[PDB]
């Protein structure tokens, strides 16, 4: 992806955002995307051409990995990811929105770009749009981690798995490819993604004390 | 790319806008950089239980005459295809709300979006016999000997996208029938 | 960020049918070809396998039934057919040192619809010629030096090259009647 | 890119324009397009009817000592060099669209220095492979292949339409160098 | 690209410029256009003298944990945070050069840069034994038999860069160290 | 665009044998690298053939004829060589926050000192380190553990050498042109 268009995206979903709400966007970008992109993506380049299995079975090496890898790593923490930026998008482009009319109700100046460039505020319509943004990417990571969790029974990747499934005569013995690698970026992807979860709820705790304690 | 997603932004109604970042974010990105990737290998893992030379090629063809994300973009294009001919007419209109003449070329577009969709949602379903793939497929077509046996790669993970694929395909069918209902009630009545 | 500009300049600079035209062109015939075809032909020869023993064999083979590849033939009609609308505008330029079709212009935009038909026509003979129809076959049967008689050889993805070559054909066909009814309006403006 | 094309464009004269459309659609996008994948396994599906380790290998240098896009690579460089360059010195001498003074020097010897290039590029075309025609069969004698070894080259005949077609297309470019060069002689001896 | 540098290079010290050149035309350029080709066919090339199925995939992982490419750019990460983490404080101030707040979010940013650096360092000596590959690791785990013989891709080539960029990366300790020192000579030194 | 930008600013700021020197670098030493050299070396250790059936024969003496791959020699020179074209810009604008003088005159002459040093060096290197600019086709090898010595081949040796000799020659060039600015400085300020 272009570069140019990089900065952007970047660029209009910065401003737009509150003082922790660019935090949380450096660690989104910085750590979430580009380890997935220029370190992780590589380590799962020969998941299943390097999966090796002692039989002499055909068809058994693509039931084995198919049993023990439904889907990837990559592929879980890309749609992760998706999911994540999704609401983030349409809170930033709401605030644009807000902002271009009450420039334009003016006119239609030197103060509104004023207020605008000082910091973010959410009341109104915001407030609703906001805190629900708020709350689907809370929801968001903590389902991606629970199926972390059930499908790889675990954060670790073992070297040796055991497959008993048709056609594969008995039980089979297969190694993974790179198991200590991907255990390695499996567990700082958790990581990150706790910490965003962390930054998630300190900022619906700002929130709320607005609202809840105002009255 | 920021400058057609503009064009296109700019020219909706309430419903068009989630339809455009439903089919933006959603359909064309895990295509790119989830999908496209999946299916990679699709006939270098393919295994067949044979000796006979030229056995794998027939199986592999018979079973997959199209790729899914072959259909997948073919798909994307048509739909997206009528939504790029609305703003070249209205910029024709332009330099030479919805009412007038712009009613029945949107109307008329939101029609041909919804059977653009489910024609294809049916090819996918009479094609390959459900959303689900098989493990094991049995192929008999000649040069085969009899009925031999083929393996077929990550068939779990492509059920996963291919569900994903349809569910969210669905959802722009109802998106866009939702959106010809504030049409016709509107105008006739 | 480049694509948009030169899009941008062939679109503003074109008549009511041309913009008809061009979207057929690209969203078409270049898309298709970029993100889907192209990823279907990339075995076309790795996958080709041959029933024998002969060394050299699977080479000759398949040079003498694929002289030429479908989206390398596809890749060098669309620059030829390309060409001529730029041409115009690269013209065009020209003269304002020195869309309404009148003056000098008319003779080369007449021409450049007529040498577009040729183009198109040229190319999709070759393809029906060269491939002996639009279907592809599951088996060649392959007799050229040094293959021992006859040998048989079986083609990668038949089926799908099938469907993209009769999507490829098909909208070709159409380029071909909308450049006729631009042809066909140019000519009532003057023969009347 | 767009930027790069339009300065050379704007600054060109009637032909420099044609010309400018014949290198760039023709034989810079058509040798990115399609001929460069064309040579992808040039030397990866070269086979030899032989057991002998390195064989292969050495037979494969001595038929193919440079590779043809390798080859259309340096030309396109080579002959692009001298309309770049010319800019930059008219640049230079401006701040220090016809001729006058110093910039025909400069313009005559750039279209010559292009012509030579453009000639020098087909003749080791011609000379290093005996033919614009590739053949399906090469018969290699070089150590260590004992006796005589025939090896088969991939895609011959794809390779030699896109051949013809670069060599027609540069040959188009000479004819159009020389006539820029009589639409200047002939100023240059009325006057 | 140009902008993001733009952006930092205007809004760095003295000797900020110099440690902005050696991260990103050396840390950066390196591993992007030169070493990351280098460690293409890391485990493809491995080659282990057995018949035991399985056993060239445990050797491998026992002896590359992690490769060396990975950790530079995880390297690489860490240690550019902290200059953006002061510059979106910066950035906080001016919605409201060292001065209050700044100067103990710009030290700090320094410190951190030291301890990420000398952290991996450490790491790439405990986790390889020193910064020279070897051609030949023995091998004892399950399921490879008693001891076996495995032999790593370009070893040499690997080492050469792998000097390069523990060099490099211990200029960059220290100039952080020595900017520190100026810093603590303006603040606590001048009481 | 980005590449646009940075030729652009060290196109402003250069002298008139310095825009010379800019074009030798980018048209020939990284264009020629980047489009045609790079692919030339992509299968120089899968297409390594050694006569042997001792395993790991072939890895360990791949890497003792090539401790470092050309591209990868060449990719690092015009880094180092580059650096100082750039460190100029880098220092000049920390200092304002073409004629050379003042304090300037002493960064302009150090960066060119500077370069004639990294082309020679590494010029050097080259030819120790392949002892010539010649690719055999052969090479012996007596490194464990390959038995007594086995016989190895080099993939794609007379291209290589092509590429070499023209790396080597344009090199030469631009040390020829530093020296000649070296000449240009020294005579307006020893003789003047
Ligand atoms: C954030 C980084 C988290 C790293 C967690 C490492 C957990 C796995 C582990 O114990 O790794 C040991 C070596 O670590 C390593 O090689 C990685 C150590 C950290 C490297 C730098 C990370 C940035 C291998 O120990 P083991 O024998 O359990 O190996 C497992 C084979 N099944
Ligand atoms: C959108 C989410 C779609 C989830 C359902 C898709 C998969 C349905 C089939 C299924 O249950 O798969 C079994 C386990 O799958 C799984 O465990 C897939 C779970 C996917 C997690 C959600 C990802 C987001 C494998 O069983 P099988 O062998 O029948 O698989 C079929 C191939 N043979
Ligand atoms: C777009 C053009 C689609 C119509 C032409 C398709 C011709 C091929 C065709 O009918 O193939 C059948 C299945 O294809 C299909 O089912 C193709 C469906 C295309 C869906 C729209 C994209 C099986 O034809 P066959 O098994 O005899 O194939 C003989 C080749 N080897
Ligand atoms: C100028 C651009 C067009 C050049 C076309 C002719 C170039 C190749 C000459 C040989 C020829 O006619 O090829 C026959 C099929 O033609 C083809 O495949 C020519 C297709 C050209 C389509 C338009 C582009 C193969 O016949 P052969 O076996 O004698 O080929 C000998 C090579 N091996
Ligand atoms: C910073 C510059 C780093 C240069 C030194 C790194 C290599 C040190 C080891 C060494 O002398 O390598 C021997 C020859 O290498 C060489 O001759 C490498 C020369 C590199 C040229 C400088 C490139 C810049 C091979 O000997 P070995 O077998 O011990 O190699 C190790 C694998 N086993
Ligand atoms: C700068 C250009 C440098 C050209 C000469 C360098 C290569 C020297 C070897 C040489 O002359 O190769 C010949 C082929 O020429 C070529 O391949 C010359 C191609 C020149 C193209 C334009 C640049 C045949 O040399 P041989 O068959 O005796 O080689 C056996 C040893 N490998």
């Amino acid at each position: 992806m272009d570069w140019g268009t990089l900065q952007t995206i970047l660029g209009g979903v910065n401003k737009h955002s509150t003082s922790i709400g660019k935090i949380w966007l450096t660690v989104l970008f910085i750590f979430r995307i580009m380890i997935l992109v220029v370190a992780a993506k590589e380590v799962w380049g020969d998941e299943q051409a390097d999966f090796v299995c002692n039989t002499l079975q055909p068809g058994c090496k693509n039931v084995c990995y198919d049993h023990y890898f439904p889907i990837s790593h990559i592929r879980l923490w890309a749609l992760q990811l998706i999911f994540v930026s999704t609401p983030a998008l349409l809170v930033a482009m709401h605030v644009a929105y807000r902002r271009h009319e009450k420039k334009r109700k003016f006119i239609k100046f030197k103060d509104i770009e004023e207020i605008k460039t000082q910091k973010v505020r959410i009341e109104g319509s915001l407030w609703w749009t906001y805190t629900s943004s708020i709350f689907f990417r809370v929801i968001f990571e903590a389902a991606f981690m629970y199926v972390f969790y059930v499908m790889y029974d675990g954060f670790s990747m073992q070297r040796l798995v055991k497959c008993n499934a048709w056609p594969c005569p008995n039980t089979v013995d297969c190694f993974v490819s790179r198991p200590t690698e991907k255990t390695v970026f499996t567990v700082f992807m958790i990581a990150v993604s706790g910490i965003c979860i962390l930054l998630n709820v300190t900022e619906l705790c700002y929130l709320l004390i607005r609202y809840c304690s105002g009255k």
